[PDB]
């Protein structure tokens, strides 16, 4: 049950029912295009000039302008139908934006998980390597010219920080492995034992071999985590979640404005329709057509408030499409999404107690209307039923009396 | 409700009362933002405005 007028509660034709939001990547350009496809419809309404509104949303008609009320009613009905369709599209825009936001959250969640795993692996390798380096350095008797004195790993890029860079550390580890493999081959020479001031001993080779084996065992496990971290950090940089939140806010404001636009058009259509009509009954000391005319002053303020909100909602997107303060210090952060979500939810909660003021008046007038229309059928229905019942009762009684006369004449014979 | 003489320790009273007094901290503060943040669930990551 769903129409411009309905008695079935929440409706999907307006954007009030529940809808799932799987993580599906809808590009921000798609959001911008879909939102601008509707924002062009509201330029005349947001301007506020009545002449522009009547020129844009109302059709002039045949070259010879017909001033009869029927053409005016038809034009208003067409405008109302167009507004209804625009509202139907703005409904689906919301779900599109929500799915985009969900995907944008999932990607950088996975990216930061992978980064943490890779950093932990690097920290473990750093913990494991250094003691063997010290042990091998302690067991050296050469002059230190070709077989140099080793230095502690990660001398520049401090890995123990929470969010440091991690490529220079890997390159330093690779360079250390290369240096170890280079210095290992000179241990196989024949004239390395030059003199007492520089020579080799028995325990240098086992230490060097153990260090090389540990490095080779660590790198083999380090590699896949580095690859996954790089791949996932590159992917999460191709989507921002803040602009999608802004688009969601803008589309919600657009739907809110389209609601009152449709309400105004429907009110005008119904007011024009009830001209000199049989259904224009009188209630509460006034005519039914009179009740509709009183709705405009409140709508002209509620729509003003909605347009004031939508103007800021529109201006926010244009100035913050691709610029700093929308992307932040690192690839994954929820300290900014949470605050904006909180503010948006608070604004959504607050606005549900404002539109209801005019919603209840519209519901009151509409309720008067369908109550009168539906009550002006039950008398006729019951009258027809009672007439049929009485006719059937009389017919049955008459035929029974005829049957009694029949048996009378039969057994009297 | 009846009330037979049964010894419930004052520490039990304090714990049972504080188990409820934590619920009313946001309401007793009086700030509407704290109330809506504490007693109302935000929902799915994509905030549904329906």
């Amino acid at each position: 049950t769903g129409t411009y007028n309905n008695t079935g509660g929440f409706n999907d034709a307006d954007g009030s029912t529940i809808q799932p939001a799987p993580a599906v990547d809808h590009s921000e350009a798609e959001l911008r295009d879909a939102t601008d496809a509707t924002g062009n419809y509201l330029a005349a309404f947001q301007s506020g000039d009545i002449e522009a509104i009547v020129g844009a949303y109302i059709d002039a008609g045949v070259d010879g302008f017909d001033p009869s009320e029927e053409a005016i009613f038809k034009a208003f009905e067409a405008a109302r139908d167009e507004a209804t369709q625009q509202l139907a599209f703005s409904a689906e825009t919301i779900t599109k934006t929500r799915e985009s936001v969900a995907y944008a959250l999932k990607v950088d969640q996975e990216a930061t998980e992978a980064y943490l795993a890779y950093r932990n692996a690097l920290r473990g390798a750093a913990t494991s390597i250094n003691p063997l380096i010290d042990a091998a350095n302690a067991a050296n008797r050469t002059d230190g010219s070709e077989i140099e004195i080793y230095d502690n790993i990660f001398l520049a890029s401090d890995v123990f920080t929470d969010g440091p860079l991690l490529l220079p550390a890997y390159r330093e580890l690779v360079a250390l492995q290369t240096e170890v493999n280079e210095d290992l081959e000179w241990l196989g020479e024949f004239a390395i034992d030059n003199d007492a001031d520089n020579y080799v001993q028995r325990y240098h080779i086992p230490a060097v071999e153990a260090l090389k084996a540990e490095i080779d065992a660590r790198l083999e496990a380090i590699e896949p985590l580095r690859a996954d971290s790089a791949e996932k950090n590159r992917l999460a940089q191709k989507s921002d979640v803040l602009v999608r939140q802004l688009f969601l806010e803008r589309a919600t404001a657009q739907r809110d404005t389209l609601r009152i636009v449709e309400a105004i058009f429907a009110t005008a259509t119904r007011y024009v329709e009830l001209y000199e009509s049989d259904e224009d009954v009188n209630v509460e000391g006034k005519t039914l057509r009179e009740h509709y005319f009183a709705l405009f002053p409140t709508l002209f303020g509620a729509a003003s408030f909605n347009v004031g909100v939508l103007n800021t909602a529109d201006d926010a997107v244009i100035d913050y499409y691709l610029v700093w303060d929308t992307d932040l210090e690192t690839n994954d952060e929820d300290a900014a999404y949470a605050e904006e979500k909180r503010e948006f939810a608070l604004l959504t909660y607050a606005k549900i107690f404002i539109n209801g003021q005019w919603q209840e008046k519209v519901k009151y007038v509409q309720n008067l209307d369908d109550g009168a229309r539906a009550e002006a059928a039950r008398i006729e229905a019951e009258r027809l039923a009672d007439e049929a019942y009485r006719a059937e009762q009389l017919r049955i009684a008459q035929e029974a009396a005829d049957a009694q006369k029949a048996i009378a004449d039969a057994l009297a014979k």
